């Protein structure tokens, strides 16, 4: 009954929750256009969607290095607008003659998303792979706050670039109303129980939780031979250039009654770690969902995708936040008592060893992890998202 | 001519900026009721207002301890409501028979403010002694994020109490709408230029900047006989139980080309510092406003009052934040290049000494500070506040 456009940027965290949703909507006779770049085109086409390529900077940008350049975060902010503009121009060109009935856009390209919907006079849907935002809670604000950057709107060049962009595309919305625009429908990839201030989000928000595959394109992983409890250890895909962290982890678990699956996420080359104990392994990539299924503890920097996949299986958590983008999750896990949180420096090998053992042996924590798993399960998934999408089409 | 009620709580930072404003309205003939507790009654009467006492909990509470109690911040949050409720009941008791034409309330007692405005069906005005909040920026969220506490609306007992309070008081305004309510007029004691995301604030907000007196009731001060550049050092009135800080600073400035004036703020006894060099003073209280007039550098934790009082006199800053509450102001001062910031531990006497000398000798920084001084002067202060109120009073 529809041609659905998904507006997104080139990032694992933002695309992976989307895949099984695409496959479900397509299963129901809908047709999907998907904005993406580079190697992401491959899994996106496999989910059933037609790929609309665009030129991305962020795809091979070094996050740590970008946020390091200057002390106000001008470089991050301006790259943000560029990625949005690059996405806006490429989608319009491709689909100006094939107008979608429904524009769905991730938080990141939300400027391009609003402008596209306005340009075509089409209903819109927002997708959140992290925490959702409303009048009470802004995932964006405490992003700025924690990151230490300048407010984007306090940055004259950013503000003017945006004002000229809205003006050009004639969107009848002011810069501030645009930046703080709440969409009529929002698909969020966490349970409401986990969402910060989740009790405050109304009907416009649908908390469907993690949506995932076997994800064979991230490789495959098979239960070990030593039959030791399995600990997943990963720093994600973004701020993951930390051979020190991984090497110290391998050392601490050397001879310990655990089997460690280490995930480098594309930065550190396994070889750069040197030799690992027999109970410790390291990959550029393995499907977290595949390790976590057989796992006992999950050690993660706090990436949402990894947290929700771990909680899906009721795995006690050890969160090792190394960057700002992940701190709200880590704060939320700590306050829900879903695991131990070792922020930055504190996440050394030895401390990480005591934490892994501690949370694996805590009956009260395990009581909370099991219950939360229950909310994740009773959360929609790809099926409930597609339902919302189809009900939304109806009202339009 | 009117009866103006000022709803406030027993706190120096929240009451000081209000005083000269009261005196102006009264001077113009209006009659002012002022909600306060304890020893603040004296200065408030002086300003020319009629004191409405309420039983206060925060007036004799130790912030550091209160926030140290538990890991979620349940004790602070619940005290916050009690303070609000205690203020609600007292004022209602006193003014039910003497309804005000206008209800002016500070951010803190904003819940009691809204309910009183609704009860009596009167226009209301909000007062912000720190940054103001709107749809783009929330000082509150910034606070919770920085303090590491749970969102108050994620805390059942807190929201239930709030919900019931709103219901029992007839207010037809949901808990979340209530919490994120934007008043139709806001007096903000900050220049819009300093305000975070100032450009995003509309005409509902009037940035009148600092409003102060001789403040003789805080004692007096005559510049030294040694004729050294005077440096004001102060950790404020809230998280100021830090003898090590003042002790180490006095030690560092020993025999240095500066005259250090330290204010303990009713916490540490001056005697507990022990012997001080001839060029270092220590007081329970002296009017920052009088030191700052003769000063060369202001060293402060980031209290909004001290900051604005210093910028009023174009004084270079060394910001030494030791607590979440002054963290956004330290961030802002740093972004505007108005001074050096030495967060928490970084703030030893030796590093403080270099900073003081450094900010005093930076031509660029001084250009920026002198310019901000310009904005503070343009703000309009007490006169402009009464102007706004009177216009609001006539419109409604
Ligand atoms: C690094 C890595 C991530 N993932 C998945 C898990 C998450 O759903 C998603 C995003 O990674 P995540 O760890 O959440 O990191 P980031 O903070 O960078 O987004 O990618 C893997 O499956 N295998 C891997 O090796
Ligand atoms: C401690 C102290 C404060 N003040 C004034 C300056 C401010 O306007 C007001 C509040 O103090 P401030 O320094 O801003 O601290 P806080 O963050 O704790 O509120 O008190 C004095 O005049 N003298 C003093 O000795």
């Amino acid at each position: 009954m529809a041609h659905l456009l998904i507006v997104n940027v080139a990032s694992h965290g933002l695309i992976l929750p989307t895949l099984t949703v695409v496959t479900e909507l397509v299963r129901r006779g809908h047709r999907v256009s998907y904005v993406t770049a580079g190697g992401f085109a491959e899994p996106v086409r496999a989910a059933g969607a037609t790929v609309v390529p665009y030129q991305s900077e962020i795809i091979d940008a070094d996050a740590a290095e970008v946020f390091g350049s200057d002390d106000l975060g001008v470089r991050p902010h301006l790259m943000y607008l560029r990625e949005n503009v690059s996405v806006l121009r490429a989608t319009a060109e491709a689909l100006d003659g094939d107008v979608p009935d429904l524009v769905l856009y991730d938080d990141f390209p939300f400027i391009a998303g609003q402008l596209l919907a306005a340009r075509w006079r089409r209903p819109a849907v927002r997708l959140s792979a992290a925490f959702a935002s409303n009048e009470h809670y802004s995932f964006s604000q405490d992003m700025v706050t924690l990151a230490g950057t300048i407010d984007p709107l306090d940055l004259p060049v950013f503000r003017d670039t945006l004002r000229d962009l809205l003006a050009e595309h004639g969107l009848s919305r002011s810069v501030v109303d645009c930046w703080n625009h709440v969409e009529q429908l929002n698909l969020v990839f966490v349970p409401k129980a986990f969402q910060i201030a989740g009790d405050t989000f109304d009907d416009r928000f649908v908390f469907v939780g993690p949506c995932f595959d076997d994800r064979r394109f991230l490789g495959e992983w098979t239960r070990p031979a030593d039959d030791l409890p399995v600990v997943l250890v990963s720093l994600g895909t973004t701020f993951n250039d930390r051979p020190g962290f991984f090497r110290d982890c391998a050392r601490a678990f050397d001879g310990q009654p655990w089997h460690v699956v280490m995930t480098l996420g594309g930065q550190v080359d396994p070889a750069a770690l040197g030799d690992l104990p027999p109970n410790v392994e390291a990959h550029r990539w393995v499907p977290h969902v595949k390790v976590l299924e057989q796992a006992t503890v999950c050690v993660t920097h706090g990436g949402m995708g990894t947290l929700m996949e771990a909680l899906y299986w009721g795995r006690p958590l050890v969160v090792v936040p190394q960057s700002f983008d992940v701190q709200p999750m880590a704060r939320r896990v700590d306050q829900l008592g879903l695991g131990a949180v070792l922020p930055g420096e504190k996440a050394d090998g030895d401390t990480l060893l005591a934490a892994v053992g501690a949370v694996a042996a805590d009956p009260a924590l395990l009581a909370r992890v099991e219950a939360m798993r229950g909310h994740v399960r009773r959360a929609g998934g790809a099926a409930r998202a597609a339902d919302a999408v189809e009900a939304y089409l109806a009202r339009a």
